[PDB]
């Protein structure tokens, strides 16, 4: 596998869908449409370690994980949430998250290596999954 | 008192008044209406040392202040200013404002914690006081 | 010469043409355009040694480099670049820039310091120049 490596998208869809169902208010949610149209993955993995830098124009988050091991985090609209990952398999790591404070959509993520060169991210607010499809840059 | 926890919104009046007094453009003004909607304000006070941090999903600031004690900060617009906060009364700071450079409208803000679980926010701009008040999250 | 101090601009032209070029979506251009409205631009000149900090309301950018050493930026619509600067002459210089990864638009730089009191600012992309003039606040 190894996730390492630069990455530029290539497709997504439901992506509005899943910030309305995170009652994110119409003016955000067409600046980070706008926003996530070409963002700049950068990925560094080192055994079950691994660094997530997102860049996009307007807001850009960074994450440090060891696989298993809880840490924290924010969702995808900012609210912080503990977050802990799992290998569901090989290539596959899935994100559970729990709302620090509040109320909230169920929320997850999962990322998977496919054997042909794409990174697979998925996004769930509880029952809108938003998938996105990268290459390497 | 002690304004320490973290804090949500629950009412606001003249906040886009205000941003037009200080003469943000219709734009600008558009983004942070609509990121003001759900900030998440973090306070520290240990003694009379103050740290606020203030996040929006677009912009996020935070000042480190000791209450009596001149330190440099930015009026809501993004101007910078030299700013001393002082206790109007046993639950409630006042902070006068002073642009380092250029002209503007004159500006201050004030937050008080009252006896039922609310901090309130006041921030003018020369004759226009917006109002803001928060409960702990 | 002697680019340092606190500048602010006064005229510019071509900004968002210079933007649609790069490829930058209009609801970007559009926040771009209001906020470059009132940058901050702070220059710290000590010898060839440059720190030039450009703040906006939403999006603020800091480089350091040395003239005539290669060193690593972005582009205007944030695509990371390796930028060389070095004199045309007393008070002007180039920057040449070249995309790490990726096809783009060919992007360059000039700063310029006049014998009255004003910073140019030019930037292209291909064959379109914005040109923004400063004074120092
Ligand atoms: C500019 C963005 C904004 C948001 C999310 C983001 C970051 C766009 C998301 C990009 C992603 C998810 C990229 C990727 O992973 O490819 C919020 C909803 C908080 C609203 C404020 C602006
Ligand atoms: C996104 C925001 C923007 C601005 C202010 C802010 C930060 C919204 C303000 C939030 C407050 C005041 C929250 C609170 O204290 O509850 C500016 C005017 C500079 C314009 C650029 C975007
Ligand atoms: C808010 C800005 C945004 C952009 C550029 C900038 C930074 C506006 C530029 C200001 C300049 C160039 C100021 C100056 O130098 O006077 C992008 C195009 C990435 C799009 C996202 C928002």
């Amino acid at each position: 596998p190894n996730f390492s490596g630069n990455w530029k998208i290539i497709r997504s869809e439901n992506f509005e869908e899943l910030l309305k169902v995170l009652g994110v208010n119409v003016m955000l949610r067409k600046i980070a449409v706008a926003a996530a149209s070409k963002p700049a993955v950068e990925i560094k993995q080192e055994g079950d370690t691994f660094y997530i830098k997102t860049s996009t124009t307007v807001r850009t988050t960074e994450i440090n994980f060891k696989v298993g091991e809880e840490f924290e985090e924010q969702t995808v609209d900012g609210r912080p949430c503990k977050s802990l990952v799992k290998w569901e398999s090989e290539n596959k790591m899935v994100c559970e998250q729990k709302l620090l404070k509040g109320e909230g959509p169920k929320t997850s993520w999962t990322r998977e290596l496919t054997n042909d060169g794409e990174l697979i991210l998925t996004m769930t607010a509880d029952d809108v999954v938003c998938t996105r499809v990268y290459v390497r840059e």
